[PDB]
C-alpha cells in the first residue's frame, strides 16, 4: 500500500592538484 | 504511512588548483 | 493519501584557479 | 497539501561563474 | 500500510601526493 | 503490521599501500 | 523471396485516460 | 514485392490520436 | 545465401487505469 | 537446408486498481 | 547443410497481491 | 550435417515471496 | 617543452563511400 | 624528448565489394 | 612529474565482397 | 622522475567473402 | 624515478566464411 | 623502490566446421 524508500550513496575521495582528468559520466533518471 | 520515493548521491572530491579538464557528460531521464 | 517522487543528486569537485575550465553536456528525456 | 514530483541536479564545480565562459549545452524533449 | 527501507552508504578515500584521475561513471535509476 | 528495516554501511581507505583517486563504475538502483 | 533481417518490437499497452502523462520518444540516426 | 531488411516498432497505446495532454516525439537522421 | 535472423519482442501491458505518467523512451539504431 | 536464428520474448504485465508507473526503456538497434 | 531452430522465451506477470511498479529496462541487439 | 533444436523457456511470476509487480532489467541478444 | 593532445582516428577500409547517395555525419558540441 | 598522451584508433579492415551503400556516424563530445 | 601515456587500439578484419551493410558509429571526445 | 604507461590492443579476425553485418561501435574518449 | 607500466595484448581468430557478425562493442577511455 | 616490468601477451585460435562468433563486447579504461 503505502511505502518511503530512498538511496543515500555519499561517495569522498581526497585528490588535490588536479586529478588525472575531471568527468562526470552519468545516466540519471528512468522512473520519476 | 505515506508513499514517498527520492534519491541522495552526494559526490565530493577535492582537486584544488585548476583540474585538467573538469567536464560533466549526464543524461537524466525525461520520466515523471 | 499523498504521493510525491523525487531525485537528487549533488555533484561537489574542488578545481578554482582554471579560466574557462567547464564542459556541461546535460540531457533530458520528455518531461521530468 | 500540494504532491510534487521533479528533478534536482547540483552541478557544483570550481570554474569560473562570471559571464559566458564555459561549455554547456541542455537539450529537453518537447517538454520540462 | 506502514512501510520504511533506507540504508546509509558511505566510501571516503584519501590518495592525496599526485593526481590519479577523477571519473564517475555511474548507472542511478530503475523504478521510482 | 509494521516492517521497518534499515543499517548503517560505511568505508574508509586512508593511508593505503597504494592511492587509486576516485574511480567510480558502477550499477546502482534497478530496484526501489 | 526469400526473407531478410526485419526488426519485431510490439509495445501494448492499454492506457485509456490519456493525459498529462502519456509521452513517446523514439530516437533513431543512420538507416531504415 | 522483394523481402528487405527494415525497422519495424508498433507502439500501440489504447488512446491514439493524440490529444490535449500526451506528447510524441519522432526523431531520425540519415534515411527512411 | 538469404537467412532470416532478427530479434523480437512483445511488451504488452493489462488494463492498468492509466498510470501516473507512462512513457516510451525508446533508441532505435539506424543500421541494416 | 537454411540457417535461421531468431529471438522472441513475450513481457505481459498487470498493475490495475491503481497508477504505478509504466516505462518502456529499450535499446534495440547497433546491427541489423 | 547446417539447420538450427531459434529459442523462445515467454515471461508473464500478473499483478500480484499489490501494485508494484511495471518497468522494463532491455538491450536488444549485440549482433544482426 | 546434425539438426540442432533449442529449448523454449516460459515463466510465470504471481503469489511469491514478495510483491514485484514487474521489474525487468536484461541483456537480450550478444549473437547472431 | 610544450604538451600535446589531440585525436587521432585512422578508419582504413577498403569500402569508402561517398558516391551518389552514402551516408556520413560528423558533428560535434561546442568548441574543439 | 617531450611526449604527452594522444588517442591512436588504427580500423584497417578489406571490405572491398562495399559500394554505394556505406553510413558513417562520428560524434564529439568534451572540446578536445 | 609529466605524464607519457596514449592510447592504442588496432582492429584488423576481413570483410570483402561487400558487407551486409559497413556502419561506423563511434563517439570521439572526452576532452584530453 | 619519469612516469610511462600505456595499452595496446590488436584484435584480428578473419571473415572473407562479405560478413554477415560488419559494424564498429566504439567509445573513443573520456578524458585522457 | 623512472616506471613502467603497460602490456602488450595481441589476439589472432581465423573465422573465414562470413564471422556470426563481425562487431566491435568496446569502451575505451574513461580516464587515462 | 619498486619497480614493474610489461609483458607480452599472445592468442591465437582455429574454429572452422562452425562460425567461431566475432563480436568484441569490451572494456579496457578504468584507471591508467
Amino acid at each position: 500500500g503505502y511505502e518511503v524508500h530512498h538511496q543515500k550513496l555519499v561517495f569522498f575521495a581526497e585528490d588535490v592538484g588536479s586529478n588525472k582528468g575531471a568527468i562526470i559520466g552519468l545516466m540519471v533518471g528512468g522512473v520519476v
